[PDB]
């Protein structure tokens, strides 16, 4: 339980001294973000710690971050950390490694071009209209609104239609079989008891795989696998969704196997579902607690889109203050918290030796709130991202979507999705705090960047 | 227990149908060689089977064998099969993989040049004199001699002196601490209950490694590790052995770490100890049961080395009939039985697709006795290897030392070692069957190519 706990000592790298077997995981009692902030503050630009026996090297120099995420991505820093028993989802692009990831990224990148996105915009926009209709119910009864619920439904609606052409008002069909399955693809809490145990007993992962025990719910993955087979078999006899693009990609490296395709369909839900709804909720919390910013944003929207004109791909990209609001919220709440890459081979990068097998970690949350780069980092200040000020932002300090060849493949889609939701909602409503609104917002101490209590807000119709 | 058991069926490759969990391991009840001979006979040039869940593709075409062992060695077929919990012996050259093997092979190849070998010959020759002295005791009492005992002692003597400068008459110091340790580095029986269980439960290997349970005896490896540290620390203050060559290589890729060095010292014992003594025993069994061949060999020795002249590097390499006898015995008894390489990536080689992760196996024992290539393959016929006949021998059918960049690194040393022993012994003695000699020889049904009963022979002094 100590074998590798001498590594950073031998390399002269500072960090919290690890306990046998556990390493440093007891320092996670306040979650990832507080641990990373405290280590940054007390150890400086680089430090190392141990998740069980696994050494993790944290780096904060932007030039070093570029070398890892960009310059040496294919040669040395290709893969993320393996995390638990995964079964056939081994073929999902975010979990695949080395040449197999490189292949999958090539097969799937044409699916995320601006041209495919623009062709999807009318689809996503339809569910913004559904969102507004549902919000209007509660704006009329005066009941406070739980944001994760309404933005969760929106997120689900956009996924099911843009992924499979499945058109559902999920907020009002919460027991449609397709919705009750996809709702279960939530983000993993890596500080929960199962994942803590796997970190201390990583040698048990092969035992779980041989028993077909999978961190992705078996019932959900099998429902989706058989649903997809049915859509594929259909369709053929008699759409601009991700499934159709992937189906088309199967007829011209060696094509995308049928199982590989279902794995991507599932991982796209997992990657986009709770991420989008969380960020939307943080944004509306910031707008509700900064009425001046909400008004300025509604003024911009009304100017670009007079008389509640429906948003379009081009009109969205025109809105600079909208972009500034989205960007500043993601500075405060980079829901990934950390970026990680395994070091595949002994390397020396910009001054320091990094041994094979170390996980190199970029603490996005901590860098996003680092006073060296950000004046008053705890304040919500969209003007940081104005054309005036934004040139002073280092792209390797601000990394809410990662960076380089393995960054977020759905970044453009997620930005466009969230902005289209925000536009439609703000055209129709203003959001204000309740007495049940938690002000200021407290973050959870678990493994997910989420509010301590669900955000709840009053919705008032601008009509 | 069936996941991968459909692979050869899907590829249209024949082979014995596997049972759940076990695969084909129940067919090992007569050992590796009989299983490989029977499959070759009933399935043809290629077949597949499963060691538990691991698929193994057997190949017999010499052009395909060259492609695997030679042409695509670095790109695709670099590594042997992982086999059990190995601990720090992970750094031993025969167990290392990919770039780390390539590095170790580069660091260690200068240690096995003809020039280093010739410099070692006086050392090895000294223990041939010790062998003869010990044999003479039993040639005088008339007691039959157990070959593995006398050739085991010889093998040990040559190792301890050529590896560490440790000069011991091990047959008469059988409880010297250094001898009692090195005697334990015997070949693994992969059909024994532990290794059968590991084959059926390969998922338990990580559990064993985390508990520091190692297939190499811990007490032996630690005795040798501390012995080596003592020799290294000594020596320095105040030799042409492998240790000295490796020590010298540490002062000019990034040099050979201290632990890496001890790992090679241990693996060289493991690789050469029981291998050399087994082959010597097979050779003397063939000479004793073919007196005409033994006489012709003694006649050649007496002609090259009149009046029991001591053998030299150059005189050994002059003896053609000696070479033919050694080579034909190794045709009958290729103690490795099989050569193996893991397929690192999907490839198509000479006509057939081979998927990633399959073990490609070359059944040396079966090819060595294949009637297509060998007239009367069960007969001991040294004239096969005469300059007359030897051009008709395919170097990828006859592979007692493997082939290509990852062949036996100690091949020249082992040949020179065995020949020097045979020369000295045959200069002084003739070996004849006893009534306790098993004729014809029966092979064991376990996992090692060894006689069923120990070979025992009468030794008669030519004086
Ligand atoms: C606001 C919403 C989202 C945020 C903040 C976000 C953030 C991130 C981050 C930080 C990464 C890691 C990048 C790196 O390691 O350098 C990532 C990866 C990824 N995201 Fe997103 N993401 C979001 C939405 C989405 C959506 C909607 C999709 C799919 C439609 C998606 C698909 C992926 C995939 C596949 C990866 C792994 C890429 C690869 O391994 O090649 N994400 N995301
Ligand atoms: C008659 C005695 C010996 C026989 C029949 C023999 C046979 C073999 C065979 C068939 C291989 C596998 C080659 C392949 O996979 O293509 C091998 C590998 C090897 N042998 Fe030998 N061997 C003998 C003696 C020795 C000795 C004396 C040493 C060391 C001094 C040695 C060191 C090695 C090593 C290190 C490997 C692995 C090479 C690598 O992985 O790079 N062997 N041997």
């Amino acid at each position: 339980g100590t074998h590798s706990h001498g590594l950073f000592k031998k390399l002269g790298i500072p960090g919290p001294t690890p306990l046998p077997f556990l390493g440093n995981i007891l320092s996670y009692h306040k979650g990832f973000c507080m641990f990373d902030m405290e280590c940054h503050k007390k150890y400086g630009k680089v430090w190392g710690f141990y998740d069980g026996q696994q050494p993790v090297l944290a780096i904060t120099d932007p030039d070093m971050i570029k070398t890892v995420l960009v310059k040496e991505c294919y040669s040395v820093f290709t893969n993320r950390r393996p995390f638990g028993p995964v079964g056939f989802m081994k073929s999902a692009i975010s979990i695949a490694e080395d040449e197999e990831w490189k292949r999958l990224r090539s097969l799937l990148s044409p699916t995320f071009t601006s041209g495919k996105l623009k062709e999807m915009v009318p689809i996503i926009a339809q569910y913004g209209d559904v969102l507004v209709r549902n919000l209007r119910r509660e704006a009329e009864t005066g009941k406070p609104v739980t944001l994760k619920d309404v933005f969760g439904a929106y997120s689900m609606d956009v996924i099911t239609s843009t992924s499979f052409g499945v058109n559902i008002d999920s907020l009002n069909n919460p027991q449609d079989p397709f919705v009750e399955n996809t709702k279960k693809l939530l983000r993993f809490d890596f500080l929960d008891p199962f994942f803590l145990s796997i970190t201390v007993f990583p040698f048990l992962i092969p035992i779980l795989e041989v028993l077909n025990i999978c961190v992705f719910p078996r019932e959900v993955t099998n429902f989706l696998r058989k649903s997809v087979k049915r859509m594929k078999e259909s369709r053929l006899e008699d759409r601009v969704d991700f499934l159709q693009l992937m189906i088309d990609s199967q007829n011209s490296h060696k094509a995308l196997s049928d199982l590989e395709l279902v794995a991507q369909s599932i991982i796209f839900i997992f990657a986009g579902y709770e991420t989008t709804s969380s960020v939307l909720s943080f944004i509306m919390y910031e707008l509700a607690t900064h009425p001046d910013v909400q008004q300025k944003l509604q003024e911009e929207i009304d100017a670009v889109l007079p008389n509640k004109a429906p948003p379009t791909y081009d009109t969205v990209l025109q809105m600079e203050y909208l972009d500034m609001v989205v960007n500043e919220t993601l500075r405060l709440f980079p829901i990934a918290m950390r970026l990680e890459r395994v070091c595949k081979k002994d390397v020396e990068i910009n001054g320091m030796f990094i041994p094979k097998g170390v996980v190199v970690m970029i603490p996005s949350y901590a860098l996003h709130r680092d006073p060296k780069y950000w004046t008053e980092p705890e304040k919500f200040l969209p003007e940081r991202f104005s054309k005036k000020n934004k040139d002073n932002i280092d792209p390797y300090i601000y990394t809410p979507f990662g960076s380089g060849p393995r960054n977020c493949i759905g970044m453009r889609f997620a930005l466009m999705n969230m902005k289209l939701a925000l536009i439609r909602v703000l055209q129709n409503f203003s959001f204000k705090p309740c007495k049940e609104t938690q002000i200021p917002l407290k973050l959870s101490l678990g493994g997910l960047l989420q509010p301590e209590k669900p955000v709840v807000l009053k919705v008032e119709s601008r009509d």
